[PDB]
């Protein structure tokens, strides 16, 4: 039997937030929901993840794919451990201890530690890796035979054991039996007055079990985010290995340093991704699509051949062979059909826009029904609020609706029909009719010199 | 004679697109037309392309200054020599040999390479350089007097072999005549089952031949390019030497590293670009004229003194001391006077605009030819399509067109004429004259205490 | 005593700009502004800041925190130390000799220069770093014993020198009595014809006098600017010091190395930076703010809890809570009191708007007076200049204005007011009414079969 042990009930103070540590996100997750997925490789009996700091707000985020234990007050990374005494001591097998604040570990590097710890039969073994700086890291101390002695935290160090550049990466696997044993002979006799679990290998050591070491084969991996410079880092990082699997799939990036794409997007071959691109949540992109610089997607779903300008859009559905933007923002529950045409500062909003419609320009349509093939004139708006309700309108197809028309919901265009540009509409409009509510123009000759504009007054 | 045989006939399966490897673009144009300029540089009396898969596609870019040859079947780079065989088997010269996926070989660095060759006295030169990471390309091997013994492909490489640092560019310099005959002794047996160019290497080893190898003084410059992952990584070195250029010619970048600018862009000296701008195709900068984050140029022209503000211009030309933005978009075929002003949400397509007229906000001014001095108000839309046809508007010089106004095409405004705010224009305006069509303003005392947005009733 | 010398007096040729080398802009603020400050934390009795070329211009930037010296021709940098004579020959103390164009050298280091210089009692000593492409900086040369021999200038250096590795940052501590003294020494029987600072070095070598070098801990603090090239390396090192800044105070950067936040701009902890977000000049951003990719802010005071949403806001104010874009401008003195919310295109200027209202869209609000609870409707326009002057509305509390109104100042909406959407507004509106002002709805029943757009014509 494997058990994981996931650390995640300490202060952060040093991330200076309100928000536990553990829940600040990467790529649009927690880090803990991120650790959570690495120990799922090594598929533990039981997962028990310790809380205590704002436990209430940990216990959100998967209240039910592991087993919640309560640490009152932070005493230490050893104490949490010891936290999970009722539910894992006097079990017989290997135990993952793994901290929610260590984010980029993989899975597949768990699962190569844990047969490690088996094949070499150690009681212990520490996952580790090297950094040429490894300040607040604990640090791994070897003797001349490269064997494991004890690991020492960096407020205990001293100057010479600081220049060790093997530090502890906060994951081990140890013999569960032993583990807890082995958890009562520590105490908080160090620079933080703390129990650390860091000391249970000092313990192996004088028990002359076997205590070995598991090296990291990529060391980015090993990064501990304790504050917000290294939370940085971990964007930077998860950041690279979400687009790096993206361009090994068929999608390319003007720069993928710079385009930011959360751990769940789904994004088809040949798609192509300027820089500054934003996509996050539940975002899905259909093959050949072209996303341009600036183009921020939030849990939508994009088809195929479409293309975004430098365009916003939230948890909407937009079809094969759209185009949006520059500048349009299409806002909640919107669906966009095939080959609709949204063009620069357009906004739709709660609105079903049928197939090859189009609104090229300054123009807002919100909580409508929208056939296909109409055209909206630039400067277009769709009045649906009186200041306490919305109201609908229904638009049939090949309806045109003239620029800088103003349409007050509740009514229905029906199909064909023209509304004049410039017209208020309050009021159906038949199938076929034209409609025009506007006043008509009227010419004052010469009235023009009396006014401050003119060239003569000035 | 200098001859040059290019190789862009491979299926790029790696790259998972089905548009030809050699075809994708870095900065603005494809990785062949890069290699294409680079040739250019030692003036080949004989050119020869290679093509075959989608040949079709290939030929299309620069079918005139090169030869082509049809590879049928892609059975390896030493086969696609020889199907240049026809051209330029019996002749006798030196022969540049180079790959239509490494874009960063420059001009210099080849006629480097042909002079090494040369002074040299070698039957075949090798480009080369060192790198850490020289998974997938051929590594060099030399004996202990560092002499050149061959090329070993990475699936054909030992677990040692792998280890070799330096590694085959793939561009070489053969003189004509050997490379042919060492082309007959090539065959099949490799773990790629292909004719590897590279193999004559080993073959001019046998005949005690003259092998060398000019190492690229840049190592960035070597890059192979056979998945997305290695393609940004060339438009990252490509937009590091084009910045670099502009740099050094006077023009500031507050983040070359995250701005975008095609290769042939020209951009004059004191320009200032901030970060996130992206400059295509045949765009012009003229000197002092500022680019801010989010600027996006498409084949236009901007003069000298310009301010352009977060905004999108295609295909447009822009004169002196002009201001757009922030978000405005100037569309196809649109001319901007000297010293005009186009501000936030305004849009301009097809249109002339003369000097000093201002258009500040939310306006769409299309198919217009506007005058001088012109001031068009908030909101003043110019339609100009009636679902089937467009219609031009002419509007004079010093015209005032009101806020939220319409101005139905085909008419025209005459000099210093002004249109009321919130009128529909259907007619033609004289010179001279103010127009207004909208309705009269009817206020009805306490009214709004009955409607549901007021606070007696909520 | 302590004294400093800037030098800000050199042509700059390399920079390509008509504007003096040591005013170009880093993080906001010029160069030789980034030194002054530096130079400060030795707090130096006397500062004489050498100026020549456009002499004008620099003493604009700070013309009473020290002392200035023209130097009519430049001559060298040692010839410009000479331009200080009359006020500092004689005097008794340690004078820091420091160039107008390393702007990243820092007070600390300065401090740590001075202390370095006192406690080994050195006549001369020199801040130095180490650098791999040390091109174009004066080389540190010593002898076996690791003892300072001289400092050579590029030009100057022989092929073997120029392999050295530690540089002159050109900043140095001196004796001013043996300073002054060793100057009159020096000549230009050099590459550069020039009388170079760095020769007094040598001098003191000749009178064995005791000559050090303090090291820099942080090399990256050395760059010296000659070019634009330097220039932006400056600004990302800046950039990455004043965001390391803000990260270690509790702010999150999704991309630190792609946020532009100008030196002296404050944000409080919680805030969340999206990449590609700029902040300029005199702007402070309150607790729990998120800022979205694209924000652009200048000379701005945001509060706590407001989301920026790619939206640019020049000299304005903006209240807690408030949520402004996407795509929106606030301009010029404006203020956005408590909870308003300005939405995607919007344009807000010389307007104050009371806690609670709200503009969702396509508006134009600009010299107005605004009060709490008030709505405007998608495409109003509030119409404020007449090609001459600039007139003021003034609008109630709980008023409604429709959308695609056109408010003609100057007019008073009275509370609670309605103005019907597609209005022109030419009169004050009294409080409790409405007030309508457009054409009615006439419907052409089959109208629209005899027009282009309809699917029956095509
Ligand atoms: C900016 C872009 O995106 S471009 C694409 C958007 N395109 C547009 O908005 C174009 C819309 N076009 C219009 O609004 C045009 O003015 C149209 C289509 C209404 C003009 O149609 P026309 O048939 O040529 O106008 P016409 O003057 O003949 O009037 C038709 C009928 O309406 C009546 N009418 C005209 N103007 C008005 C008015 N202001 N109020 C009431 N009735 C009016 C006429 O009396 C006439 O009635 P009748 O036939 O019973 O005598
Ligand atoms: C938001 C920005 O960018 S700001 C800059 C944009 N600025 C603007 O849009 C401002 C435009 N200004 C306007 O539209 C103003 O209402 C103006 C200039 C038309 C007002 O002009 P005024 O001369 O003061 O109006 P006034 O009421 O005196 O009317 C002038 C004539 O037109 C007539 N008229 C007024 N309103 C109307 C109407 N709705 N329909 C028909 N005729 C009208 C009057 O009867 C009068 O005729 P008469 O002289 O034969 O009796
Ligand atoms: C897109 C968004 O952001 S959504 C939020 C913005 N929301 C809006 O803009 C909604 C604004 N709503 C409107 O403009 C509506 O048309 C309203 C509120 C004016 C309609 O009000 P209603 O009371 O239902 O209209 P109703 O037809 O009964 O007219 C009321 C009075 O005005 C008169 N009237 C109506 N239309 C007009 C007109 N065009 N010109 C002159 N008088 C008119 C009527 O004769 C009536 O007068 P009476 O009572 O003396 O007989
Ligand atoms: C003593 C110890 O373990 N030191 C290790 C810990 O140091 P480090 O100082 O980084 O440890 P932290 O304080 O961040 O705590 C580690 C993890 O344990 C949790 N926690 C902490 C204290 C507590 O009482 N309860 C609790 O649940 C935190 O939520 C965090 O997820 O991680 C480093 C790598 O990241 C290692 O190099 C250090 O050797
Ligand atoms: C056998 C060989 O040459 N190996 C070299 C080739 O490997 P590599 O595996 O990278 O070679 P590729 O398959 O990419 O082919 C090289 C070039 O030849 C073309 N092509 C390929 C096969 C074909 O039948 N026809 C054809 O025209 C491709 O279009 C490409 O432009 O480039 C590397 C550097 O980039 C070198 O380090 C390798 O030593
Ligand atoms: C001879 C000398 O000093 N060389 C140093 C100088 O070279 P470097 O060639 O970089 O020197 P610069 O020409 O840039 O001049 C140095 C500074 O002195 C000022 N200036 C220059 C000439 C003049 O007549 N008047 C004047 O005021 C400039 O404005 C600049 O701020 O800086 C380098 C580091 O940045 C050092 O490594 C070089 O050893
Ligand atoms: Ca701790
Ligand atoms: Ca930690
Ligand atoms: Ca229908
Ligand atoms: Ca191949
Ligand atoms: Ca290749
Ligand atoms: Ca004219
Ligand atoms: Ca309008
Ligand atoms: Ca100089
Ligand atoms: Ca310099
Ligand atoms: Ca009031």
């Amino acid at each position: 039997s494997n058990f994981a042990i996931i650390l995640a009930a300490g202060k952060g103070t040093r991330m200076k937030s309100d928000l536990p540590k553990v829940l600040h996100k990467v790529a649009g997750i927690s880090m803990l929901e991120h650790v959570f997925r690495s120990v799922g490789a090594i598929q533990p009996e039981k997962t028990v993840t310790v809380v205590g700091h704002k436990a209430e707000l940990v216990e959100e985020v998967l209240a039910g794919q592991t087993e919640f234990v309560t640490q009152s007050e932070q005493l230490g990374t050893g104490h949490a451990v010891m936290m999970t005494e009722p539910i894992l001591e006097g079990l017989s097998g290997h135990t993952l201890v793994i901290a929610g604040d260590t984010p980029l570990i993989t899975g597949e590097s768990l699962k190569n530690l844990i047969d490690f710890h088996i094949n070499h039969k150690n009681v212990a073994t520490i996952l580790t890796a090297e950094t040429d700086n490894p300040f607040g890291y604990g640090r791994i101390v070897r003797n001349d035979n490269a064997e494991v002695l004890r690991i020492v935290e960096q407020k205990d160090a001293t100057d010479f054991e600081k220049q060790i550049k093997e530090i502890n990466t906060g994951t081990y696997v140890f013999d569960n039996e032993r583990l807890f044993e082995a958890l009562k002979n520590i105490n908080t006799n160090n620079a933080q007055g703390e129990y650390y679990i860091t000391d249970v290998i000092g313990i192996f050591r004088e028990t002359g079990e076997k205590v070995g070491a598991y090296t990291l084969k990529d060391f980015d991996e090993s990064l501990g985010v304790n504050d917000r410079v290294a939370l940085a880092t971990a964007e930077s990082v998860m950041r690279r290995r979400i687009n790096h699997k993206h361009m090994v799939n068929g999608v390319s990036f003007v720069n993928p340093e710079a385009t930011y794409i959360d751990i769940d997007v789904e994004i088809a071959p040949e798609v192509q991704i300027e820089a500054n691109v934003i996509l996050k949540g539940q975002t899905k992109i259909g093959a050949e699509t072209v996303l341009t610089n600036g183009t921020y997607v939030v849990d939508s779903t994009i088809g195929a051949g479409a293309v975004i300008t430098n365009s916003m859009i939230e948890e909407s559905s937009v079809a094969d062979g759209v185009t949006v933007g520059p500048y349009a923002h299409i806002r909640p529950n919107s669906s966009l059909g095939a080959q609709v045409h949204i063009g620069n500062f357009v906004e739709v909003k709660g609105s079903s826009i049928g197939e090859n419609t189009k609104a090229g320009h300054l123009t807002y349509i919100g909580n409508c029904e929208v056939g296909s093939n109409v055209n909206f004139g630039a400067g277009t708006i769709t009045v649906n609020y009186d200041g306490k309700n919305k109201y609908k309108t229904v638009i049939g197809d090949n309806v045109f609706v003239g620029s800088n028309s103003t349409i007050i919901a509740p009514v229905e265009l029906g199909d064909n029909s023209l509304v004049g540009a410039g017209s208020t509409i309050t009021k159906d409009v038949p199938a076929d009719a034209i409609a025009i509510g506007r006043g008509r123009q009227i010419n004052k000759d010469e009235y023009a010199t009396r006014l401050p504009h003119h060239p003569k007054n000035q």
